[PDB]
């Protein structure tokens, strides 16, 4: 019997690559994201284009694209649909967050209201939904993607970086509370990754002059690739490492060290 | 003229002792308080008994008891009133939070909203109100009280400790973002303190067998007094130390070491 | 043109397991350790027996067991022999440390001198030996095994825990000082692992119920295996992840969260 | 009548002078250890001849100790033996430790490595071993070990120095927790960008405003810390007013180590 791996926001960021890598390791996948083709605001790899590659790797694919992951209902709905299809949930990769930057005294009630939703509510409702089935099974592995800024909340990223630290804080407590059930909850915070999502936050967009200045701010003088991030993320979701929980791993080329 | 120091939730916890020593250090006082049934500090010393003593120490007191610090309007209104009374704001001690404990999967949507309001809203709107008058003056010292759990979000205090950890991160960024203006924003996190609030929550206010057990959980084998906590807090708000900002300080007899 | 992977104290702990998986990933190997067989003073797997298996996995092997890794000579010499055999060093796993425990005030000038040599001198000399060949090549992946006590130096393990924390600090700085040359240097710190060393130093066999008392102390209620550890270790040395450096990874089932 | 005793090492510079004045104001008798001599000497920012005079006007007696090697058991053990014979008690101790060593990690020699270990680690291990017995017997005591803000963020060009300082904090943490049940506190203060010679020389900005202008700009609060500020914070951990912190590390670098 093939285990199941849930990957939220799987139309972009690490989802696609992680989906291919998790399939190779013998997992069935339940991708969540934005339904659509390459010409979409939040889609860089479509479901159908993915389902054909994951099927050649021997994986069945449930897809979910009609849930507000910032609410209890949307998260519980996703999990209820995952369990009726496959009847199990062994791994969950909850990608969370809304990026908002600027001066702390220019932040508005709306910005403050919506950064808590992306960075904290997605984590709280996401974990309340994925854990119950893992607790009953006696084994599970979760990876909550927060942000490297949570490890070092810096100026001009105050509310965004602070709430991410709160997310990592929740992850630690939750990772240790359910460790005695064989369920692992860990956090992975990235920064300076090579994907269009981060290219929108920083006005580099492949610009050689602006790209070089961004690559200069990281100790390893390069941006991270989704092939690298998927490898380490799968290491915490493929049952090959069951001795880490409640921890936060900075993945930013030495930036968050 | 005398420097002005604001103290929130000043009827309990560190408020009383802090105002006593700050007056001894030459500060005028703005004491904020609340008797709302849903508040964590409580009423340990009434403003009626405090203004009497603090006036014997040479301080003029402004009292505020009709503002909700979980909202922008309440905080902004509170700062309108201090600047009309004294025309300046130098030090600010923002006590925040709303205690909620339990197993992560037993948390309700309102317990999750009550902790976001106490632990994060009071800080976002509190800091957005005290900083402008300090930045204009080019000087200022702020201390926001979070909790020792922010440095170690443990099981059974997942969303409390977690949101405290998010507030400590906000403090880090804000304390650095406004360091250029000579503004200090630090955060103190306490635990195992000797005051009616904690004594009653742990059911050790009239129990010797309980206190002995409770105190054995602190490396220093005792509960911290408010004179100790005010002495440490006053050193970050009396002008004697202008070289620490954006930092978190554990105050728990080593529990958070 | 297979890349080379150096592993030290490869007769026990992670050495044996790591070698196999590194061989599985296409690495020629250089193994340091002691001579003997059958846990004969730290020999969990004799070199004679390892090369046999590592050869079936298509990996050449060089053995070194006559150097003192607490000195500049032994380390600089060990690398002289690695490069004359293969002419390259792409990965290095430096295992370091001599265990000492007891009351801090009962420690002697001898115990203090010993733990410094195992926990600090080995790291300092080791890194000065493996880095040069990687800096020249422009690529390299190093891992220094310290101890989970380095993330939380506790009583009864003061000098041992502190010196480990010193090792981590070095690894942090060194990992950042050479990230611009494309060289990674990270640290792993374990505790409660299922291997003769910890088992003997914790009364594993003899009071076998004591093992249950020890497992109760780990959040995940188990001892880690060298397969899990080698999988994580290999992931920082197999070239799949080149976006982390100067970081410390606790590996103690959450005990260091 | 009966005054508490406070031991301060390396008292001729850094924080010792400003710390000795505020401790005496708080009613403490003092034990000053330093590399004694006149102001014209290296590391001597304020001679004991002048310090002792100032502290007596503040109502504090003073004992001087200037012939011990604080990197060895014999030195610290002797220092404390002479402290007890004079005052019969030891209540507070501020152990200043370390020896600055910077540069690229590869360029580090066995002698540099051996020396940063003796300054950042040997002084801590032996110092705490000598200070704690009388404090434990007295059921109460407070120690502050001065490491370095680098211990909180070991950066490039300061590897072995910051690394060993990190270990120093780790020892302070373990030792601070192990003896908390005896009423004894041990904490660590790590500073940087302080306005005093030792740092001004290391940073290569002693007589240069242009370079110091750059140095201060590296600090969030855009200035260098003063010994009055540091002595104030330090005295709070040694004057009996705060007995609820131990095994902790306090960064004091204007936000640089936040």
């Amino acid at each position: 019997n093939r285990p199941v791996a849930l990957i939220t926001m799987a139309t972009g960021y690490v989802g696609p690559a992680l989906a291919r890598t998790m399939a190779d390791r013998g997992f069935d996948l339940v991708l969540h994201g934005t339904a659509g083709d390459g010409t979409m605001v939040g889609v860089e790899e479509s479901f159908d284009s993915q389902i054909a590659d994951l099927a050649k790797r021997g994986a069945d694919v449930l897809t979910i694209s009609d849930v507000d992951l910032t609410t209890r209902t949307g998260n519980q709905s996703m999990i209820e649909r995952v369990l009726e299809r496959f009847g199990r949930l062994d791994s969950a990769c909850l990608v969370t967050g809304l990026i908002v930057t600027g001066k702390f005294l220019d932040m508005t009630d709306d910005q403050w209201a919506k950064v808590k939703a992306g960075n904290l509510d997605m984590v709280f409702h996401g974990l309340q939904a994925v854990l119950p089935p893992m607790v009953a099974a006696g084994a599970g592995q979760c990876v909550v993607f927060t942000s490297a800024t949570g490890g070092r909340p810096d100026p001009m990223v105050s509310i965004y970086g602070g709430t991410r630290a709160g997310a990592n804080g929740i992850v630690r407590a939750v990772g240790l509370e359910h460790a005695r059930h064989g369920v692992q909850v860990n956090a992975i915070g990235t920064n300076y990754m090579d994907f269009p999502g981060f290219l929108k936050a920083s006005r580099a967009d492949g610009d050689p002059e602006r790209r070089a200045m961004i690559e200069a701010q990281v100790p390893l003088r390069r941006l991270g690739t989704m092939d690298e991030l998927s490898s380490v993320t799968a290491g915490l979701l493929d049952g090959s490492n069951r001795f880490q929980t409640g921890q936060f791993f900075d993945f930013s080329g030495g930036w968050g060290a």
